[PDB]
């Protein structure tokens, strides 16, 4: 329980540096591209899962770590 | 969908070692206790999807490394 | 060793946004504090080594994350 | 301080692991390249410090995760 709840904060966190990270580098499109690709319908890139939202992350700092 | 693909098999590479990891260590009972908590039926740590799979990995890493 | 320059890549973007969160969330205590207890002397965040600067940020997130 | 201590354990659970993996997928040879490409000598990949170390195991994972 206390790890259900402890857990969902590292997580949040995860998620707002992850959405802070592709919007300041605006690689939002990623997260689009990847959802588009699997059913998922977003508004927002906030709206989006772990499963869209990880590997949209990890795509953007490539393009940015190679750039 | 190249990515997707791609991606899919990160996955699958990081759920075995995971999975690995937890049995080497006998901390399989991390999943169960997780899986349960959350209204989850499983019959073996395998079929325990990422949002238990890996809050359970982690638990199990800092037992280990703190034992 | 076209390895290494692409790691080098990773490494320098990696640096870069684990600053950046550190900035950003008023964290850059945790370097310094870390740096001076390791015998580290540091004028800038920016001149931490990964063996202070990964722990600090670290620290940071989960600052964040637990309010 | 205490830090110094939970970190040091953090990073003992981690690079056992990273070791581990590199030897059950006999990826060995990945330390040896790029530490034998970084001035650095090594008997065993025990002796490989982090910046050869994690490359390595990246490099490795990689490697099975896509063959």
């Amino acid at each position: 329980t206390g790890y259900q709840e402890m857990f969902q904060r590292v997580n949040t966190r995860i998620r707002e540096f992850m959405i802070n990270e592709l919007k300041n580098h605006h690689n939002e499109d990623n997260v689009f591209m990847l959802a588009k690709n699997s059913g998922i319908e977003i508004a927002k890139i906030e709206e989006a899962p772990n499963a869209v939202l990880i590997p949209a992350f990890v795509l953007g700092e490539l393009e940015v770590a190679f750039k």
